[PDB]
């Protein structure tokens, strides 16, 4: 199977391309996997696999962490990425997120069931597991328990059957046969149990799959349209209907090749105690202290030899980062679009902590419009924070052409230089806004509702006659045939 | 004489510290220095020495240019400064900036006539010279004149004879013996021309001296106070009285190593058009038109085989991010603490294409202060807004100490996590504002006012009860027994 359909392919293509090591000796789950994943993801170094995992029992579990996080050079910065897709290891972030949208405009490729895979190859009954004996992770040192569930996909289904979801959401161990997480909106996760328990006659349904295909995963971690199925959306974006089998205690279905299958329910009643967590901003609270979504395990399956994906997310750079600000920057752009806004680009730069996103703006099609700063930030503003793709993020930043906005330098640049505190910005207060920021949820306002702002970094005559200025740089401040020369000479002259 | 006492000597260290690029054959002033000298900047290359420059007449004159900008290597990244100043090579910027501030609380030590110096080693009247035959740079392409000055120091005096400024302003070639450049307000050389023109009775007097003591050309970027002098700044800060030679047209005083001194006047009634220049926030706006400030050139004394330093600003990073920035944060370091503020640190970040300077907070002492941040930024905004070491600066950010400042991936990450937009920031439209970013003089709003905010990035507790959060990196979120483990294990394991 290729490595974007098959996670244990992937494993080995990480391998093969020497984006790998793979750790044989023993190694505590308790902090130690998470600390030596965070160090890679603090360094961009290469994918740990951990194959001696103490505490190893039924043969659950290894670990590969930083799955989606950065490698060290420039040429092949998202290469870990690009396995996820099938793309070549240099793509760019432009490609990756085009490939990601790609489906948007393509019918759905159902998904094809099979009697069997994998993921069948050993089981486990609500006599034989216990989940505090495997060997889940305790991935920060003041985490309010262990989280299993870091880079797993969540199965849920309407109650009428029209709409399963594939989502990523974090989840602890609870006890033997429970995990807490939260459930929380406007995330599909939610609105599906929203459905359910306003029907108010059961449990819903639920499966959660560890070591998905990669393009599964991906789509997982992207908020594309309220009730799209994300297992066709993948099936479109790869050309193929991607294979599942049913699960044996419930009727959804799962990658045929998941590494892990937990198999249960999703209560429409019952909470659990769940965090504190170490989170995508760099930030716990120890000590925080919340009821969550309660979650049974009736049953699990899995591959011999299991291996578990965790995400030991924090500071820069993981995939926290990588997936859910480049995912929403996408669908971002692709929202703009659809609402007749001239934008050609968005990313949610890193050294934002994925809290902005910068969009760029093609400023011929600006200049038709006739509009202004205050008009036009407004109606871009309206659009992405009244909408479910700019939940995470807090600050859009409107750039024009001459911005690469997967360059952060560059948005740093324009954002401080073309933008007037103040008069050049519109704060909205009555959005719904993310409290995991922690300005938000532990700040001095509403966690729940405002704190977001668009920053026009467009100079006065991109909305008129055109770009004023030129850089004073080595690229436009001097013409074509000395900056040539200058290069052609630089060893020459002495310097590197 | 010693690096930070003598130009000449400057040079030297920097070659004998393998910081120097010496080119001999023929370079064009028209762009092709300043080019050679945009690219060093943009890579943090090695300081060129331009011995060879096309249209040399009179022995006038070599260029050096990047002679503040950065060292490649982390370890020395700010050698070149220190070298201004008689510092390690390592010294970090907390000791430089220390450096810089050390004669605030010292008495001046004021200057020493001597009779003669190596600037007297040459000189041309009023009928030798023409400033349009030497061999200034045209710096960059769309620029209004041949920017001469960019890193001498002007020397003017107040009337009553009582202060002499040295300062860093630049001017342009505007034909055989004169110059043009901004004379603005709240600077010295303003605060100055407006005492001689509410006088009346003449020109003011004036020197502008090149490659001058490297600690004074320094002091001559730093916004010491009003009426002080800074050659009894500098003395204090070196601890020896600086040796100064009078000029022969006037009775100022120039440094006696001076490369390159440029006597006359500056008009108290006389314009000619000045700019557009390419500038510290990386834009040119050409064609902008406008008249500055003219000095008229009496006489030319030099040194032979004189060397004219030059700063070729722009796009990140040159003197003007250096030094410009960095010396304004020192500076308003001083001022909140002189004020009671708790700041221990203060810089502007790169990032910030020097227009935020990060405060850091000691928390403690806020704590006892038993405030909020809507009190605590209105004061600290009133107190540096509306003095001129403020007056480059338009965001301020409050940060704790946490926070390194001099790092601007920590500012940048506090910023975006720990201030709420708008509820956590407070606008001050009625500040004096600075034209030359771009928002500013080519923005939406008035150029010379406003535009300025104060951003809280302290979060709630550190006003009450102290941090209540770890961050979720490596440092944070794992026992020091853990660490050393991971860290001792790192290349066994396989990583880099
Ligand atoms: C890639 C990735 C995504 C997410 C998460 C993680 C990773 C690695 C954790 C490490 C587990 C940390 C966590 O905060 N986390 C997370 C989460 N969304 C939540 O509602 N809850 C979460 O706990 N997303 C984001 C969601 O996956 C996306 O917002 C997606 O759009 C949701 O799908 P849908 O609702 O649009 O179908
Ligand atoms: C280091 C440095 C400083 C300055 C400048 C440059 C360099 C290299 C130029 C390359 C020439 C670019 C230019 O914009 N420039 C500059 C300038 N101040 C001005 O009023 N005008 C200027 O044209 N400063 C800043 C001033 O030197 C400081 O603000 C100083 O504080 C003034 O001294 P004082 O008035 O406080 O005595
Ligand atoms: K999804
Ligand atoms: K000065
Ligand atoms: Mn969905
Ligand atoms: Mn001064």
């Amino acid at each position: 199977q290729p490595a974007h359909l098959c996670f244990r392919s992937f494993v080995e293509a990480l391998k093969v391309d020497n984006d790998l090591v793979e750790i044989n000796t023993p190694i505590d789950p308790n902090l130690e996997a998470a600390a030596i994943t965070r160090r890679v993801c603090e360094t961009n170094d290469k994918a740990p696999l951990f194959n001696n995992l103490i505490g190893m029992k039924n043969g659950l579990f290894r670990i590969l962490g930083a799955p989606g996080s950065l490698r060290k050079s420039s040429a092949d910065r998202y290469g870990r990425l690009a396995r996820h897709l099938a793309l070549p290891p240099t793509a760019s972030m432009r490609e990756i997120l085009d490939k990601m949208l790609s489906a948007s405009d393509m019918p759905p490729i159902p998904p094809t069931i099979v009697p069997t895979g994998p993921c069948k190859e050993n089981s486990l009954d609500d006599s034989e597991f216990d989940l505090t004996e495997l060997p889940v992770p305790l991935i920060h040192k003041s985490d309010g328990g262990k989280y299993i569930q870091t880079y797993g996909m969540h199965i849920v289904q309407s109650p009428d059957g029209t709409w399963t979801n594939w989502s990523i959401a974090a989840a602890m161990v609870h006890d033997k046969n429970h995990l807490t997480g939260l459930v929380i909106p406007p995330q599909h996760i939610w609105q599906i149990h929203q459905m359910w328990k306003k029907e108010g006659r059961s449990d819903v349904p639920w499966a959660l799959a560890f070591g998905v295909p990669p393009a599964a995963i991906m789509a997982s971690s992207m908020p594309i349209p309220d009730g799209v199925t994300e297992a066709g959306y993948v099936g479109a974006m790869t050309g193929s209907s991607l294979e599942l089998v049913k699960c044996d205690t419930n009727d959804l279905y799962v990658p045929a090749t998941s590494e892990i299958v937990l198999e249960g329910t999703l209560s429409i009643s019952e909470t659990g105690p769940e965090g504190p967590f170490g989170e995508m901003h760099g930030y716990i609270f120890p000590g925080d202290t919340h009821l969550g979504a309660k979650y049974k395990v009736n049953r699990i399956t899995y591959r011999n030899n299991a291996i578990m994906p965790m995400s030991s997310c924090g500071r820069l750079t993981d995939e926290t980062h990588t997936m859910i600000g480049s995912l929403a920057a996408a669908e971002i752009r692709k929202l703009c679009q659809q609402n007749d806004l001239p934008i050609t680009d968005a990313f949610a730069p890193f050294e934002s902590q994925v809290t902005w996103v910068a969009l760029r703006v093609d400023t011929e099609k600006l200049r038709a419009m006739k509009t202004t700063s205050e008009g036009f930030r407004k109606r871009v503003g309206d659009v992405v924070f009244n909408h479910k793709a700019g939940y995470t993020i807090h600050r859009l930043v409107l750039v024009g052409d001459d911005i690469d906005v997967y360059e952060g330098k560059d948005v740093l640049w324009a954002f401080s230089t073309r933008c007037r505190p103040g008069m050049d910005e519109t704060l909205f207060e009555d959005v719904r806004g993310f409290p995991l920021i922690p300005y938000m949820g532990h700040g001095n306002g509403p966690a729940h509702r405002g704190g977001k702002v668009v920053s026009d970094a467009l100079m006065p005559t991109e909305y008129t006659t055109g770009r004023n200025w030129e850089a004073a740089d080595f690229n436009q401040s001097y013409p074509e045939d000395l900056k040539q020369k200058v290069l052609d000479n630089w060893t020459k002259m002495g310097f590197s």
